[PDB]
């Protein structure tokens, strides 16, 4: 998988399940374009979003719908998701996954670029 | 000042200055309208973006150019801003200080809600 | 104050309140000395931990008790503290800021040095 | 594994590689006692540091060399490295992952619990 998407709890100490995630991309005209979506599973992850034909170069912006995550814990959170805007850049093979940890008034996210 | 943006850069180990710090709210037509925008200081804090009168109950997202920020300073990032959307004075007015630590592929934010 | 720690709560969104902070300093004897103690206040930082006279060159650790703050919310958490562990003063007199954000299974620190 | 370490580094987007790892566990005199250590490979991960039948409850310090890391990498570091201390309770079978990420002036750790 070219760009993969991990999500993790740091109140529960686990992966975060069951979390909606959404992949843009941005189109010609500056407007986000639906690219993939999917569910986390046990392990934190949606998997299968794209294939590297699908994935070129462009901006993409990833959403975690996070609210609704802590809705479903009964927990209040602060932030409506969390989004991470980026460039998809060829400089020779590329794989990409966006990690992100989670708290109510809080999150952190990470790149992890390899070859 | 209900609305304080913190910008810290985890590199340096400073406060970031002067970076753009945008701030919108969503309009009924369900579209982001600009609200107010400001630059970080040398304590990384964009002094005055709003009032209590003007601050009213909604959903706000605040774009923090990181992008512009790192590319200053001879790095190539990997993400094109640092964003935060949350809902505003809903259980009556609060101020909000939302704190970003900046990395050249992390950024964590927080939110610090008192009243 | 030449050495500020501020603490925040990331599951509440607050200052993290009454949390006890532990100042060490390494002896010549490779032993860890008491240097500071303190607990703090509602903006989450304790109040005039030491003086720059006293603040000296050395390798410090900063310690936060988040495993009391935590029990005392009915959270059985990870970790036993967060620890902060570095060389001060070694080109010159800075004031430094150690910042700590918290969740039950989680935390962050960073430091903002100024001067 | 029961105990993995993975150390990620924040500035380059990727695992941080050929980190150092030294695992401790606190003895009845309440001394640290080394327990397992090793080099992160090309993964971030130390592989292999304890086994079940070893890896008992008790109160256990991952400590991760950041310094020398950031060193390695020409940049000026502020910790003299990263400590996460935690208690390893038995509360049904429980695998424990100790995440770390890393930026010169700040660090993030996590602890992701499965069973
Ligand atoms: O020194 C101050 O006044 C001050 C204020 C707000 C602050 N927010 C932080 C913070 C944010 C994140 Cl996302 C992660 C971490 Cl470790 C720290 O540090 C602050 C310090
Ligand atoms: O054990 C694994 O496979 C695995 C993978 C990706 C991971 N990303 C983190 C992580 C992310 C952020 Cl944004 C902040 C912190 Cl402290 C940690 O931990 C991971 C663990």
């Amino acid at each position: 998988c070219p760009l993969m998407v991990k999500v993790l709890d740091a109140v529960r100490g686990s992966p975060a399940i069951n979390v909606a995630v959404h992949v843009f991309r941005k189109a010609a005209d500056d407007t986000w374009e639906p690219f993939a979506s999917g569910k986390t599973s046990e392990s934190g992850e949606p998997h299968g979003l794209t294939t590297e034909e699908e994935f070129v170069e462009g901006i993409y912006k990833v959403e975690i719908d996070t609210k609704s995550y802590w809705k479903a814990l009964g927990i209040s959170p602060f932030h409506e998701h969390a989004e991470v805007v980026f460039t998809a850049n060829d400089s020779g093979p590329r794989r990409y996954t966006i990690a992100a940890l989670l708290s109510p008034y809080s999150y952190s996210t990470t790149a992890v670029v390899t070859n």
